[PDB]
């Protein structure tokens, strides 16, 4: 007999006028529903579905769905979950369904095709080319030969007049083919595709720079869903200068003013031209077919033309390359000309491109390709070539080599800093820990979002404004807020926004502190290749900038968990924009601050003035928590789960790197085979993510990152001291967590930092302890506790319980939400005003700062600017979090502290 | 006896905040006042511009300078007879010192200012030299690169001459050259300059008007144009030595080498806000001992680059040193284009190009600021820009002689012909400034300055004044309506001003050879201007419209109109004209690229677009040198024939034997040309006005006149007969509508008014008829004459008959003027004078438009609205039935 239950997904902004099939996650209660005996149905007014992670005890805990393209797009869809006790118990009978589109795959010694209904792509199982030919469902080709470019140079010239006695030698590469898969479903097929960048012209080099691009196909689709990383393993000598992808645009058959070139302007304009230009010709053809041109129709045969026009084609030139530019955030150039050998002619150009260009013909069809974000990726470009020949190019470059080269070289030289004692007075006045070759991007990563849209004739310009708007805002469907919060699939420190005016302008204040973040990405221009999606550390009120140049005060890096501040504010409200820039953020944070690559996979890279250039490199920014709410919300982003699994290796790193090293007063270091030390608090706080994470997916490695778990957090209940014990040793081998160097025999250490709560340890304790349940060893949720209540205890119940006072702690306001905690966990409401105080009356923010923002203008600053000089980074991320746990757990006890 | 008047002016726009000393013109009537003899009083220097023929004086110029004290009238008094920079001169260079700044110009050598001083005596700026990069070969895309290795060859401007027009108020110094190699492909030198410096009494800024003419291959391909001065700043502590940008709308950018804002620890609230406004802070004792010691640890920002590629996009950046990455510096859209280099004790230099951002592609760089002496670049044309392609746009598409050529002009509107697809001899004035300072001033000074030189402001007469002097024409008159249909008509030429103005923004009219012009057509279709099809892109002045635009500004007086003027005879006198070579004094015919088109022609370079600009300004010396390039223009005819390939004989031009003139499409701009260097007396007056004067009386005997076709053109006897196919006279009578409307009634009314009695035979007759005749009945082209005419711009050549109709006193004519204007082609009364907007897909970028007009139709719509009301109002009332 039956279990059902139904739960609503809802278009994260206005119903969209289009799309082109989509995947979304729901949560379900612990112990609800058994995998692979549950079934899922779809209502949408008047459904394709997988496991994503599971509970402790086996059940569902967050599934993946996916629909097909269709024209019929509803204000809400509802999925119903039927066990199977509900179809055997019957003597009723269903109708046999029957999709009107359905994809069909055809595995290959060769090749591999996907059929979408409308769409056919073959994907070759090795070699220099990504895509063989893509078809119409007519049978006909549209593009092919989709390949990826890449190009680099040895050198790059110390300044423009040095050119004359430094030569540039370049370099061209063909991305190389070496892995295949499929994940095929009625409704969608993922092909992954895994390889290299291969030499093929210019000077020979190792094959490097690997990729792996995703393509998403869906049921009754011709928008092809691509995500396109590389992890960048480059040295001192390789140095990007175009990065792209490429398709071959057929056009053989098609009469020159019959062949369509598109690009995409601002603000949802089109730009209109064929490779013929009959419009505006010192003679008229006539009216109609002036028009029709305009519109992307063939044209009428050519004796039915006012034959002033028709006899002189021939003097009507033939414009075979068109070139958009996107160098700068705020300016495009676009240029065309009639072959390789001539000038280009400037076409008048604009601000801001919406980064789409399509090549096809009213007969032969064609294609339109774009980045998601163009603009704000500079420097981007989109290239069309030969036009007016019997093979056309169209290309995306990601990497425009019209700009300057990607330089990923440190920044300074060192300044003289020689030794460990240098490097931490260096950081007294700077803010940034440097250590030689550390300064490094060896194993950063950076993904982006491109979509393919094939054709069977030249669409209409109002279908490619449309499907340029689609691509840089595609949309989504996500849970209902108030359900994500039932089913506690995704934390219980977090609620939804209660009737107390203190607690209503603490919303207010979130609100300011994102309207303002929001803001002030365009204000400062956060945008850029690798730099979209990141934001600052600290503000320099003097010059009115943000310390982009004072080592650590500048790229923020995750620093302070703003990642968990960003995704909780949106899992409480359901705004668009508060995913569309957390997206951003797990974007830019998961890939280009995280060495994926070397004996640094795991790490990432704390606060620099690069992403790469601070030598501490900790498990802190990595983080998989930070990752795990857009991992499910989403439907499991492959690439997201791609790079939780990466980190599973973490661990091994402390064999390698001691963050301590600098610091740490026990003369210890790490030696093979031996243990390793880290953290018990901000290192383990990801270590410990990452593998509830793989228990939960039942990855490959969940049954070794659910040991390590269990054993960790054992040891830790283990240790004496527990959380205040400063920082135990591990053995990779048996995988157990002893005590500290200068503790071996549990006579418990302190070691006191601010920082140790403040990077996700409340999260993943919480819930690793709800997922440990019964089987949590003992004494861990008490060695917790104490953490949680001494951190802000008196000094004399510091030193009754520790032996010594914890003379460095800071970031009160940031730890008012571990009393909240202990508070709720303890049904304590002394210990919950202890919050509500540490909130509103210790550090970070403060009721009476001036919330609000100032404007700059005139002779100070380059650009108007609004700032709010009384706020950092670390100030908003601690108290965005402290709003919404001490909310979570102790609202009942804010208005009895206010009163 | 005494002869004695006034006469005032008045500030362009609104009063100035600021000027730099300033020059101005001012007209004076005939027969008023004698050079060399009548004094001038402000409440001053003064000098000659141009001279009536009785040689009174017609035109003059003044300087001023620089002050603290601005009014808002200057007021300028000649008195009849009746009634302080200094210049030192060692063998070697020679040096200008104004009170401020003191600036060494070497005679020769790669180095052209050797160094500037203030005051003090303390060198601020040195080695001001110009920089050029030239590379062989462009690749053609961009996989292309390591299969085709590319040569970079750098240069810098030789000196060969150094001229110096010095005064009281005001020195000019003028310094010819050429760019010579240093290190690259041992190349002969190349691309001519002038580069004239503007210092007036009491000011520390300086006018800078860099000219350049490109002589050069299909290979020489132009990397980066710069202007490059060493900043000295040696004992100046790196905390103490300052950098700024000019950002958007009034912004400064404001670092230091060595940031002591931001930090991680607080030196001191005081100390800090000293950094940021540009002063030396106080000693390291009074220092917080924490961010005092540990400086060393601190960071130096040694380069800085402000690329300005596009006309809506800058960028900005930093480098410890070369050899380490850049770090992108927060930026934004249009940089106005200054930068500043010095220190708090050892001063420095500013440099700015006026129209920075719409000059594009420019950068401004400062290099070596941690080093003992550091480099400030203004790059004319940005190394990071792809490099210059002055190539042709087509490979001739399989044009082989003159049948073709023709054909694909009914099409594409282009006249083609191989070897013309070149832009050997066109050049390009750069307006920049350099600015002197004693400490690094305040950054409210510096946006003072940027915006100082980004809209330069400008003394101009009263409007009322110059039409009663008759120094410029008698054929406009003051907008003063009393009609209800006159002020429409006004409306009218408001709205064609302002839709044009607005074009520029909207259709991104900007960059290094291509800011100043318009575009010649509209493609409805499309909606865009026809950037693409030969002759209905780049506009090069067809039909005249530098001649209504300065009229415009003539009768109005409006900032904006002289401002737009300005910018399109910047760009027309130079990019469009040829300026050396066997073309010399043609100027290339409106096409796709300035120097597309293969029909070079003197209706395009004609002298009298540039007059008005001339004599107003007090004879800029950029464009007294351009007029007189233009006396050169007759040289070529034995050179090249403009109606070759449209000819029937066999004909074919050597020099110094005969050639023909279309006496409108040839002659007006010849005679205009004459006409100025006569009015000028200039190296060439005496010549001028025999050829000028010749010409005029070899047409008033040719039995029918201007009404006959083109003339017979003796280059040895400077004389003009009947035409081939009418030698002996009888009477010749051959009528294009395109010789009334490239200058011809506005040289003629001048020359006229200039000769007076001195006008030979009935040439006065000899015009009139013309424009009595050109819209007659047929049967009136019969009784005269006797070949009724073949009648083509109508409302265009109502402005001739009006002309006549004031002259005669004749108002059956007048009427007729008006019925052209109101009733025949052009533009007409009831069309639709609106702007519509258009934006979706239907475009790149939203954009307003009529394609119900174009470039021709609003030239001569404006010249003949300005020229009916001028001649003929009375009439308008009378007209209306
Ligand atoms: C192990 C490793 O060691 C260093 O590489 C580095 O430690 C330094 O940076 C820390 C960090 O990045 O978070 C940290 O900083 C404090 O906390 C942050 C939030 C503040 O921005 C800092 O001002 C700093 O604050 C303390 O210092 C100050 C101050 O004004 O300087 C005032 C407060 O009262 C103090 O709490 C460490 O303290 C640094 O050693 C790595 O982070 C670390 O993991
Ligand atoms: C003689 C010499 O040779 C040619 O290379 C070239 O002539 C051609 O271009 C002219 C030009 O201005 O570029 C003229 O076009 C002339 O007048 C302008 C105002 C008009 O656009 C034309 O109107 C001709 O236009 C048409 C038409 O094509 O439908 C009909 C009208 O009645 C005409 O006014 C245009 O003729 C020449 O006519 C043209 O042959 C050089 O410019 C020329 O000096
Ligand atoms: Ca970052
Ligand atoms: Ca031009």
């Amino acid at each position: 007999n039956c279990t059902s239950s139904s739960a609503t997904v809802h278009w994260l902004g206005d119903k969209p006028t289009y799309h082109a099939g989509v995947t979304f996650g729901l949560p379900w209660p612990q112990g609800k529903y058994r995998p692979q005996e549950t079934s899922f149905s779809l209502t949408g007014d008047t459904l394709q579905s997988w496991a994503t992670g599971y509970w402790a005890d086996g059940s569902l805990k967050w599934t993946a769905h996916a629909i097909a393209e269709s024209n019929q797009i509803y204000d809400q869809y509802t999925v119903t979950a039927s066990s199977l006790g509900c179809v055997k118990s019957s003597s009723s009978s269903s109708e046999s369904s029957a999709p009107n589109s359905s994809i069909v795959v055809t595995d290959n010694s060769d090749a591999l095709t996907v059929n979408t209904g409308e769409v056919a792509v073959s994907f070759p199982k090795g070699g220099n080319v990504i895509i063989g030919d893509i078809k119409t469902k007519s049978g006909k080709v549209i593009g092919a030969n989709g390949r990826l470019v890449l190009q680099s140079q040895d050198s790059v010239p110390d300044n423009f007049d040095n050119r004359a006695n430094s030569p540039i030698q370049y370099s061209n590469f063909d991305g190389n083919i070496n892995e295949v898969f499929v994940n095929q479903t009625s409704a969608r097929t993922l092909v992954t595709v895994r390889g290299n960048h291969t030499v093929t012209d210019g000077t020979d080099h190792d094959p490097w720079l690997p990729f792996v691009v995703r393509f998403y196909l869906y049921a009754n689709s011709a928008t092809i869903k691509v995500m396109h990383s590389i992890v960048f393993d480059g040295d001192e000598n390789d140095f990007i200068t175009g990065l792209g992808i490429r398709f071959d645009v057929p056009l053989k058959g098609e009469e020159y003013y019959d062949r369509h070139i598109r690009f995409a302007g601002v603000d949802g304009g089109i730009f209109n031209e064929a490779v013929q230009g009959i419009t505006g010709l010192r003679r008229d053809p006539g009216e109609e077919i002036r028009a029709a041109q305009f519109a992307g129709q063939k044209l009428a045969d050519t004796e039915t033309w006012e034959p002033r026009v028709s006899t002189r084609l021939k003097w009507i030139p033939t414009w075979a390359d068109y070139g958009l530019t996107q160098l700068t955030a705020d300016g495009f150039g676009l240029k065309k000309r009639t072959k390789a050998g001539q000038s280009w002619v400037n076409i008048p150009s604009g601000t801001r491109a919406e980064g789409l260009a399509y090549l096809g013909g009213a007969t032969q069809g064609g294609l339109a390709v774009g980045l998601r974000d163009f603009w704000k990726r500079y420097p981007v470009g989109l290239d069309i070539s030969n036009a007016a020949s019997d093979t056309g190019e169209l290309t995306l470059w990601l990497y425009s080599p019209a700009a300057e080269p990607l330089d990923l070289r440190p920044f300074h030289d060192g300044l003289g800093q020689d030794g460990y004692e240098d490097q931490l007075d260096a950081l007294e006045i700077t803010f940034e820990d440097w250590e030689p070759g550390f300064d490094t991007p060896y194993g950063i990563a950076r993904t982006s979002e491109v979509y393919l849209f094939a054709f069977d004739q030249t669409p209409t310009s109002d279908k490619l404004a449309s499907l340029t708007a689609y691509m840089n805002d595609p949309p989504v469907l996500v849970a209902e807020p108030k359900y994500i919060h039932e089913t506690q699939a995704l934390g219980e420190y977090w609620a939804l926004p209660s009737a107390s005016p203190a607690a209503a302008t603490l919303e207010d204040r979130l609100q300011f502190i994102f309207d303002f973040y929001k803001g002030q990405i365009e204000q400062r221009r956060w945008y850029g290749f690798l730099d979209y999606g990141d934001f600052m550390h600290t503000y320099d009120p003097d010059r009115h900038t943000w310390r982009y140049d004072v080592g650590g005060y500048a790229w923020d890096n995750s620093e302070l968990s703003p990642d968990l501040f960003f995704w909780l504010y949106f899992l409480r409200t359901g705004s668009k924009d508060a995913y569309r820039f957390a997206e951003a953020l797990t974007r830019h944070t998961g890939e280009v601050d995280v060495y994926h690559i070397g004996d640094w996979k795991g790490l990432g890279t704390r606060h620099g003035v690069q992403h790469w250039s601070d030598s501490a490199k900790q498990a802190r920014i990595s983080q998989p928590q930070y990752r795990k709410y857009f991992f499910y919300l989403s439907g499991g982003d492959e690439r997201v789960g791609e790079l939780l699994e990466e980190l599973l290796d973490t661990d091994k790193t402390y064999g390698e790197l001691d963050p301590q090293r600098k610091v740490r007063t026990d003369g210890w270091e790490p030696s093979p085979n031996s243990t390793v030390s880290f953290g018990l608090g901000t290192d383990w706080s990801g270590l410990a993510a990452g593998w509830l994470i793989e228990w939960e997916r039942r990855g490959p490695r969940w049954e070794e990152a659910k040991t390590k778990l269990t054993n960790t957090i054992a040891g830790i209940a283990n240790l004496t001291n527990g959380f205040v014990t400063g920082s135990g040793l591990y053995d990779p081998v048996t995988w157990t967590l002893g005590p500290p160097p200068s503790d071996p025999g549990n006579r418990g250490n302190v070691s006191i930092s601010h920082l140790n709560a403040v990077f996700g340890l409340p999260e993943v304790v919480s819930e690793a302890i709800a997922y440990l349940a019964d089987d949590i060893p003992k004494g861990f949720k008490q060695a917790w506790l104490d953490y949680c209540y001494y951190y802000h205890a008196s000094a004399s119940e510091q030193k009754d319980r520790y032996g010594v006072s914890f003379s460095k702690i800071s970031l009160l306001q940031a730890h008012s939400r571990l009393a909240a905690y202990a508070a709720y966990e303890t049904k304590n409401k002394t210990l919950a005003l202890r919050a509500w105080k540490d909130f509103y009356a210790s550090d970070g923010l403060l009721p009476d700062a001036p919330w609000n923002i100032t404007h700059v203008d005139g002779s100070d600053v380059l650009v108007p600017v609004d700032e709010a000089a009384w706020l950092a980074t670390n100030d908003i991320a601690q108290y965005g979090l402290a709003v919404i746990q001490n909310l979570a757990y102790v609202s009942d006890s804010l208005d009895d502290y206010q009163s």
